[PDB]
């Protein structure tokens, strides 16, 4: 089945967004386009893989700022529905009530604030980073617009401006940095697969104690206590395969 | 922009993958949406992550048998464009000859068991496994339609194809399983924050024998020799976080 103006929309959008050249530029984009589904307030969340413990999450936002504070006063993060992917369908999460019951305080803080209808898209990244795209508005009114129009609009919008922001390497998207070589990668590569720094020098027909350099000299790079971290991030994050 | 018969398109097959019961008749299915895009076989690769060394590609197809055996002795994927994510936008990929340029005798032995034209589109799944759907043609015959209509079919396609099969657990995309206790799972992320066993038993205020027999018992339950194997793999799959 083919029915073209949206068709025409996508087609639009991406070029749009790959001819940008500041970060100032996406934010504004999506400050737009929220409106032009009217909405009033936006937000781009990036849960990071790593830290393992104490997960990043940059974000920016035209919230008020007030709410910014005060979400993050009362870390509201922890108990916060529309940043939990169990709660997608294709991606896509509307607010209601019902999904605020086990965060009560969160529901009524954020109404408190002006917050009184949204609606959440997400997508991980090949950083294996999560982002979440939300749309907020301050009337209760209903705004009637097809649900398949909106969530495929919002699956692009989130995807192409993260992608956007990758490109031009924000801090918001961007993963911990960590310029291996590709001899480095190659002794890492094993020490994932549990092969001590012993047997990597068998393999790789070099000295002993050449492993144990590019091991400590990668560590020293990510400033990591052990070869455990400077693996496990490589991993978590993909580097040992994938994009870059 | 809004217009459907697209959107009542992706409506239908959203249900139609939901309410399935066996991974054949997900196959058959993109067997037969294939046809409905005038493509004779399909095929349906899948790039686990792990193992970090030789990394498992698991596949089904109903391509003819002889090229499927051909394609493995000559080890094409080593060098097969399609499934080199670098060459996608937008996570499409149309078939043409200077994407071969590189693989030549891959590209002409494809020619000689009847694959002529094509086309892939791929996406990368929760457990950071790369998932690559791929239509063929034997008729160099040129088919009209409509490349933003191609596309967004396809990125339907291969997404929901590929997370029923996970629904229902197939081999194809299930990564190796490691069924980890919430404690488990609690010290592994400790372990790949680089903490020592030491560290780890005063921030859980447990005994430091209590925490290597847990190491242990993980690395017996996945076969590993270590903990830095255990955690690179709870961590390249997102185990220590995210989706389950
Ligand atoms: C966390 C980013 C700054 C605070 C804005 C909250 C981010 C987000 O979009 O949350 C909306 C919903 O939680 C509303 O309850
Ligand atoms: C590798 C899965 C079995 C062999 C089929 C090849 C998989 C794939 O779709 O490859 C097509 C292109 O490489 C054509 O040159």
């Amino acid at each position: 089945m083919q029915d073209t103006d949206f068709f025409s929309w996508r087609r639009t959008m991406l070029l749009r967004f790959q001819r940008m050249e500041t970060a100032e530029e996406v934010y504004h984009e999506i400050e737009l386009q929220a409106q032009q589904l009217e909405y009033d307030y936006y937000s781009l969340c990036v849960r990071h893989p790593v830290p393992f413990t104490r997960p990043k999450v940059a974000f920016y936002t035209n919230y008020p700022e007030a709410w910014v504070s005060y979400y993050q006063a009362k870390n509201f993060l922890a108990i916060d529905p529309v940043l939990n992917p169990e709660n997608f369908s294709q991606g896509h999460l509307m607010w209601n009530d019902d999904l605020f019951n086990e965060a009560q305080p969160l529901w009524e803080a954020a109404r408190a604030h002006g917050l009184r209808r949204g609606v959440t898209q997400y997508l991980m990244l090949p950083n294996r980073a999560l982002g979440f795209l939300s749309f907020s508005r301050c009337s209760a009114r209903e705004i009637p617009i097809l649900s398949d129009e909106l969530q495929l609009k919002m699956q692009l919008l989130v995807r192409e401006s993260l992608m956007a922001l990758m490109r031009l390497n924000d801090e918001i998207v961007m993963t911990p940095e960590m310029n291996f070589s590709k001899r480095e990668k190659e002794i890492l590569r094993w020490t994932a697969e549990g092969k001590t720094s012993a047997e990597i020098a068998m393999i790789l027909s070099i000295s002993e104690n050449t492993v144990n350099f590019h091991q400590k000299n990668m560590q020293k790079k990510i400033n990591a206590p052990n070869k455990t971290q400077v693996a496990c991030y490589a991993a978590a994050t993909g580097l040992i395969h994938h994009h870059h």
